[PDB]
C-alpha cells in the first residue's frame, strides 16, 4: 500500500560546530518481526554518489563519525549531528526497505548558514569552434550566491525557452560557504541563428528584482 515518508525540517542552515537534528515520519509502521525497523539514512551531494550513514534506525555505518546518532522505532525516527562539519554538507533521506516497494521521504537540505549572497551572473556565446561542429551551447553563470534557492530563465528575443536546458551546481565552498551554478542552453546551429538576443534571468532571495544577462550574436 506504499509507506509515505515525510521528513521535517524542509531546509536547514547551521553554524559549524553546532548540532543537527532530522527528523523522518511513515505512514504505517516500520517494525519487522525480528525485532528491527529497517530505515536507513543517507547524504546526497553534488557530483559525488550518496553516502549511508545510519542503518537499521539506530545502527551506525562503518566509518560514519560518532558526530551521527540515529533514534527512533515503529512510525518515528531521529538523526542528530552533534558537530556539523562542511563536508556533512547534503541533503539527508530517510528510505524504509520494510515493505515492498522502497519509500523515501523528501529530504531535508543541509548546509553551513552564511550571510545572504547575491549571485553575480555572467552569459557567454557559444564558441565559433563548437558553432563549427553545428552546435550552440549558449551558458549562464552565477556565482558566489547563498542560500541555494535559485531560478534561472532563458529567453530568446524576450520569449520564454525552457527546452534544451541543463543545470549544474557546485557543492557549498568549504571557505566561505557559497554556491556558484552554470546553466547550459545547448540549441542547434540552425535553431541558435534564429534568434537574435539571448538572455538569462535569474530570480534570488538577495535580489530586488530579476536580473537578466543579455548578448546579440553576429
Ligand atoms: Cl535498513
Ligand atoms: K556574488
Amino acid at each position: 500500500m506504499d509507506i509515505v515518508m515525510t521528513q521535517t525540517p524542509v531546509s536547514l542552515a547551521v553554524t559549524p560546530g553546532q548540532s543537527a537534528s532530522i527528523s523522518c515520519r511513515s505512514s504505517q509502521s516500520l517494525l519487522h518481526g525480528d525485532g528491527r525497523s529497517y530505515l536507513y539514512w543517507y547524504v546526497q551531494r553534488p557530483g559525488q554518489s550518496p553516502q549511508l550513514l545510519m542503518y537499521e534506525a539506530s545502527t551506525r555505518v562503518s566509518g560514519v563519525p560518532d558526530r551521527f546518532t540515529g533514534s527512533g522505532s515503529g512510525t518515528d525516527f531521529t538523526l542528530k549531528i552533534s558537530r556539523v562539519e562542511a563536508e556533512d554538507v547534503g541533503v539527508y533521506y530517510c528510505m524504509q526497505g520494510t515493505h515492498w516497494p522502497g519509500t523515501f521521504g523528501p529530504g531535508t537540505k543541509v548546509d553551513i548558514k552564511r550571510t545572504v549572497a547575491a549571485p553575480s551572473v555572467f552569459i557567454f556565446p557559444p564558441s565559433d569552434e563548437q558553432l563549427k561542429s553545428g552546435t550552440a551551447s549558449v551558458v549562464c553563470l552565477l556565482n558566489n550566491f547563498y542560500p541555494r534557492e535559485a531560478k534561472v530563465q532563458w529567453k530568446v528575443d524576450n520569449a520564454l525557452q525552457s527546452g534544451n536546458s541543463q543545470e549544474s551546481v557546485t557543492e557549498q565552498d568549504s571557505k566561505d560557504s557559497t554556491y556558484s551554478l552554470s546553466s547550459t542552453l545547448t540549441l542547434s546551429k540552425a535553431d541558435y541563428e534564429k534568434h537574435k538576443v539571448y538572455a538569462c534571468e535569474v530570480t534570488h532571495q538577495g535580489l530586488s528584482s530579476p536580473v537578466t544577462k543579455s548578448f546579440n550574436r553576429g
